[PDB]
């Protein structure tokens, strides 16, 4: 019986290649009558409860995790005791594994331990020839065993790495089939060499071409938004988004992708992920439903009595009659604003120095974990202060790249109101019309941005 | 769209036919439409919840050939499917009612100053929900069409108790709104309070699932199936040895319209071909039914489901050691050791005349073993013991007293094996059925007795 996993990290907005692994996982799962299991191994409960929200938001769904509960928990890391130390001593008493301060004795190293000092477990992983790691997919990848870096188990504190849990867990657990990005390809002998030492039956394997950009380089965040929450908030259909997740793996709901699903129509490229195409999906998703189903989403979307009553006190004021509410207030229904660079000319700020100001608010700002405007404020403050600059300098700034406009309602409850995805994204095409940031531009700037609370 | 149907069996105690029979009926009208089966677990009452007893109703429904989709064993995407587990989500819908008019807090009156005053210092409480006291409500049975309840029949109702668990009532609309509920199948013991289900659905402004009330299960007396008259627990008819494809098939026959599969009894499932009038439970059509299952069949398959049964290591193993010390020759054994297949034992009434227990005392006794027994969670030697002994020191008799009744009961016969050590083998059902046979035989007890009895019986450890 079919037993699939993800094992997402809690430590941020969840992406779209973490929806697309988590999709492939539960197609084959449901296609095999098995169960498709969701493991946090842990980071916050916030961010914990972002990547269920957002993952059901687009209609994935999982039979055993945190949330919905199963019998072969618990499913999260820091649930499950000391299960992790009991199997990574049993490599070191079997002498598969090591204590690491490298060196050897018994004796120096009792009595290291006995005084508290600092010390990992590491693995001991061959040290030459070659690996043959059977992918599904492509059959036998052979990897050598020199270029394989040295591996920990138990971290200096105690806690388990992120690899060894996961062996560990998927064992525990039952996990027959690991499909997973082909990122994770280069370590897997270190993965079916922890299987031997342990006795265990090795799951079967199967690494993931990677996403990637129009232009075949790698997806990311600046060559095109990665964060589920982006798309929602920018009024994508959750079905046209997960469709096009599958119609890049192997016009579909996630039923009929079931149906027709199989690992063995997967392209062995890297699919392309095109917004245009997207947008085109998701025009036709819109379309192809009566206008009551189209009015429901759009309400759900932005429609609704909890967005529009945020809005609604910072219009009040600035209003001489209703009709001049919409040009006030459109910024907050149009996902991006239109930019026009005149509105960034600085009274005393240089070309420069508005990039650099912006790009180092934007990085503040997508470290953001919690977007309330405090610390939306407390952010902005810090890059100023440290620039020796005022607050009251910034701001300017901030009105148009959020708005459109010199001038608006408030712009940090603006910022608040529209949420993080929106907010970055706008700061993100203000700082791109002005020219972005050079690679040195990027270096130097980043020593700033670390300097910085 | 997707039909989804469930269960909420509370885990205290054995499943019982009744159970199995709505389980069946759930689960029948599931897969008819494509749709999903749910199994909840509703320990609302966390005091009389087990563990075991959860087990216990997997075992049952399990072995009885029932299975479902979703459940806290299995797991399942709408989960946690125990509502222990399922944190504070029924003090968050409770306090929307309050907040919007439709429950109040109940300590009498309700004066907005007092009432904080009393939360804040910590007095007990509880919620209860607003139900209409004049008119009627129309409820919509899928079978008998609308039946009219009046309000004035509704007694008040409690959503939150005062240790802050919610009732059965308001849980499992709650845990059927969120599990996506479509259909309800229940038995008609629950139609009364129909009404207050379909008021608390309006008031969260939920979509009310379909409701369906199924007819009681009756003995042949047309009397309501219990205990007293049938035995009712599933756990018994595998003991006795009954297949448990003739009782599935039993309870299908019962319900809708003599041999047929559960795969053959979807099939022909039909809500509509259900009968208004409380089908009969007759102990002799089913065993006739079983009868002809067990026939019906190859030798082999006869063969294994007696292995499966009783003639296992397992079974004949407990037997061995308090055989092995009591016999001249091994063609002694079946006289001495049959009362561990035979289901009842043979009964002879002049077996309990005792040295200085009266006939009326003897009853008492027994009945009062017998409650205590059907009390006992845990069916292990100790534990029987322990039972008996505190039965026999409140009547200030001594064990060795009582210990006399309990061999022709068991056994069928004045001395034997160890009448505990037997009675932990044999099991629960068996040994809980041969005493309540012997004090039939007896002469039973008279509703007076009853009566007066169960209070020395509230009064013993």
């Amino acid at each position: 019986t079919v037993r699939t996993r993800i094992a997402p990290s809690p430590t941020g907005d969840p992406h779209v290649g973490t929806a697309y692994i988590a999709l492939f996982n539960l197609c084959f799962a449901r296609q095999h009558g098995g169960q498709f299991i969701l493991r946090i191994e842990d980071s916050t409960r916030e961010s914990e409860q972002q990547i269920y929200d957002a993952l059901r938001w687009l209609g994935i769904e999982w039979d055993e995790g945190p949330d919905v509960g199963g019998p072969h928990g618990p499913y999260r890391q820091s649930e499950r005791g000391h299960i992790y130390k009991k199997y990574s001593d049993e490599l070191v008493e079997k002498g598969h594994a090591f204590t690491c301060f490298m060196h050897l004795p018994k004796d120096e190293v009792q009595r290291r331990l006995a005084a508290g000092e600092s010390h990992v477990t590491r693995m001991k992983v061959p040290t030459e020839g070659v690996c043959v790691v059977p992918d599904m997919l492509r059959g036998d990848v052979e990897i050598p065993w020199d270029r394989m870096d040295m591996q920990v188990l138990m971290k200096a504190d105690g806690l388990p790495t992120y690899f060894l849990a996961n062996v560990v867990d998927d064992h525990l657990m039952g996990i027959t089939h690991v499909l997973r990005g082909e990122e994770w390809l280069p370590s897997a002998p270190k993965l079916i060499k922890l299987y031997e030492y342990f006795g265990w039956e090795q799951p079967q394997l199967c690494y993931m071409p990677l996403l990637r950009n129009p232009d075949k380089s790698k997806l990311s965040k600046r060559k095109n938004p990665t964060s589920i929450t982006f798309y929602e908030r920018m009024g994508y259909l959750p079905q046209a988004l997960l469709n096009y997740l599958g119609r890049m793996g192997w016009k579909f709901t996630l039923a009929e992708m079931i149906e027709h699903f199989d690992l063995s129509r997967v392209s062995l490229g890297g699919p392309i992920f095109d917004l245009e195409k997207l947008s085109w999906l998701n025009g036709q998703w819109i379309r192809e439903q009566s206008v009551e189903e189209f009015a429901r989403e759009v309400q759900k979307w932005a429609l609704n009595p909890e967005y529009l009553m945020k809005i609604a006190p910072h219009v009040q004021g600035r209003v001489e009659n209703f009709s001049q509410i919409a040009p006030l207030a459109g910024f907050f229904f149009s996902g991006g604003v239109p930019l026009d660079a005149s509105l960034f000319e600085h009274k005393k700020l240089d070309p420069t120095q508005v990039r650099q100001v912006l790009q180092l608010v934007l990085w503040k700002l997508e470290s953001l974990r919690q977007w309330e405007k405090e610390r939306i404020t407390g952010c902005i403050q810090a890059v100023a202060e440290h620039l020796q600059l005022k607050l009251r300098d910034v701001m300017p700034l901030m009105f148009p790249a959020i708005t459109g406009h010199a001038s608006s309602v408030s712009v940090l409850d603006a910022m608040e109101i529209l949420g993080a995805d929106l907010s970055r994204y706008r700061l993100r095409q203000a700082l791109e019309l002005l020219g972005g940031a050079s690679k040195k531009e990027t270096k130097e700037w980043e020593k700033i941005r670390d300097a910085i609370p």
